[PDB]
RNA sequence: GCGCCCUUAGCUCAGUUGGAUAGAGCAACGACCUUCUAAGUCGUGGGCCGCAGGUUCGAAUCCUGCAGGGCGCGCCA
């Protein structure tokens, strides 16, 4: 209990584009960003008026997942945001997302923000007192040893729980900068108190917290044992003015949000948490700092570019630094990196390994990459014809209810408003392409997992062994292999999958 | 994220915060001692400068820049 990987069958629940929190479905005269790329933009310009563009969501209702398994998941792209563990395919949807990582050892921050760190260190010091005037090329030295020998601004680590003290600034700040004058209490309990991470992992032992607050003088090499969300309050005198919210994985730290007190924002609390929590890595033995979820379609997130982020890729699990591809990722275009064996007529082969399913790939710094995703799932790419016939063989090979769709049926018609078109699109770079699934059955690798997994329906509550693969209903079998196309091959081996019918 | 502030001894301070780093308390020596030159009072002597350049006989000193020293509060899923 509370230790196995739990993920339900994804169901693309869709809503009108007005409900979108970032894009609203309107981006002026920038219809190229709305669709995949320019190739279909030149052809769907007159067809977009007859086909509605909604806000597609790809995700599932998860219960709990162990920290070790989720580390791949947050590296894959399925970053936690509430209990709806979700992701957005890079092809169709109007608001794409994918995890990013930052490295504090060699971050290439811009010179514009270099003046910001010069401001917070002067005021905090107690005037005459100075820790000697020496060279400070590494900015760690003047912050770690200054927060403890004074009472200017001291912090304290806390778990992710409920605290009444934060409520005062949690409401007024939204009423002040977010214009959210109607804040029910459920907006705090749901967001930062019910996480998919294991409750024992969040609790752990206080010893991990004890050494965590001792990060200032702890010697590197000590074994860390912290895994889960983190809350680092920002005390001042005898109150709080900022609340840090982030999640520390067993391999890195992922940040989400920030909160200020409206009028008590004297000490420029916004940039303090960011600049004094990526320096945790140097003092500890951690390796990664995840900024969270990146959105190119939302211009507001451009400040995260200065954080040294890392635009991810979900089709091939190959990290690539944000700055070298700053222009390439612009305008909301697709981003799938090819290989030396690039082909414009055959689909991509996939790899299912313990370390080769989103557990880091070897990367070279000085490399002039090129974009090949445009020639795969677009007008100029011939891979669509091969994908069109790929679905035909799936139906006549084993008997799984996957039927192809016509040429002008890639997106739901505006006449489909009266009947919700529940289903999983086949042309999705995030989803496993049909090329690899075809080789799975031929190679016999599907057989090993066959006969070991149990059929588990939420509305049935029945346990029965699997002896004949074709005896189970095909519609249920359809949902089983859908997750195999989305959530790592092997993976599902150490996991149990549930299904949703028409939720 | 943008703003105006000051970048001189181990310290506080001068040179309208541009033309020698000087007094004073400290630690040093000493004609200064009833064994108060290791708790009097007087000569004072080592303690000399920050990272780069910038436009001028000139730079502790109009500072664009950087690391470190001052002040409203921000386009912060
Ligand atoms: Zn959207």
């Amino acid at each position: 209990m509370s230790d196995r990987f739990v993920i339900w069958a994804p169901s693309m629940h869709n809503e009108p584009a007005a409900k979108c929190g970032y894009c609203h479905g309107n981006k002026g005269g920038n219809m190229d960003q709305l669709f995949a790329l320019d190739s279909w933009a030149h052809r769907y310009m007159n067809k977009m008026d007859v086909v509605k563009i909604e806000n597609c969501t790809i995700g599932s209702f998860v219960e709990h997942m162990d920290v070790a398994t989720y580390d791949r998941m947050c590296n894959m792209g399925f970053r936690r945001s509430g209990k709806f563990l979700y992701k957005v395919d890079p092809l169709r949807n109007c608001c794409r997302l994918y995890t990013i990582r930052t490295a504090p050892q060699e971050l290439n921050m811009t010179k514009e923000l270099k003046k910001c760190i010069s401001r917070f260190a002067t005021r905090i010091t107690s005037e005459d007192y100075c820790p000697a005037a020496v060279a400070s090329s590494d900015f760690v030295g003047k912050i770690v040893n200054a927060e403890m020998n004074s009472k200017t601004f001291y912090t304290r680590f806390e778990p992710a729980l409920y605290s009444e003290e934060k409520y005062h600034l949690f409401v007024k700040y939204q009423e002040k900068v977010h214009q959210d004058y109607n804040n029910s209490p459920k907006s705090f309990k749901r967001f930062l108190c019910d996480t998919p991470f294991g409750p024992e992992a969040v609790l752990g032992t206080q010893e991990s917290w004890e050494q965590l607050n001792n990060w200032q003088r702890m010697k590197p090499g000590e074994k860390l044992k912290h895994m889960g969300p983190v809350h680092e309050c920002y005390y001042y005198e005898g109150k709080l003015i900022a609340i840090t919210v982030s999640d520390i994985l067993p391999s890195g730290i992922s940040s989400v949000y920030f909160i200020w007190d409206p009028d008590y924002s004297k000490w420029s609390l916004g940039k303090l948490s960011a600049l004094r929590d990526l320096a945790i890595i140097q003092r500890t033995n951690l390796q990664y700092y995840y900024l969270g979820y990146y959105i190119e379609d939302c211009p507001k997130m451009n400040y995260k570019a200065n954080y040294g982020a890392e635009v991810l890729d979900v089709c091939h699990s190959k990290y690539i630094p944000l700055k070298p591809i700053q222009d390439m990722i612009s305008r909301g275009k697709l981003f799938v990196i090819g290989e030396e064996e690039t082909k414009v007529t055959k689909e991509l082969y996939l790899v299912d390994s313990e370390t080769g399913r989103g557990e880091g790939f070897p990367t070279d710094n000085v490399v002039k990459y090129k974009n090949i995703a445009e020639e795969i799932y677009g007008v100029g790419g011939c891979a669509f014809k091969s994908a069109n016939e790929s679905a035909l063989e799936l139906k006549e090979l084993y008997g799984i209810p996957y039927e192809e769709e016509d040429l002008d049926t890639i997106y739901h018609l505006k006449e489909h408003n009266g009947h919700a078109p529940n289903g999983i699109p086949n042309v999705v770079p995030g989803l496993l392409p049909l090329w690899e699934l075809l080789d799975i059955m031929q190679s016999g690798k599907i057989t090993d997992l066959e006969g070991r997994l149990f059929l588990f329906e939420i509305e049935t509550e029945g346990i029965r062994p699997l002896i004949n693969f074709y005896s189970e209903p095909p519609n249920v079998k359809k949902r089983i292999c859908d997750v195999i196309r989305l959530f790592g091959f092997e993976t599902c081996m150490k996991a149990v999958i549930l299904y949703s019918e028409q939720m």
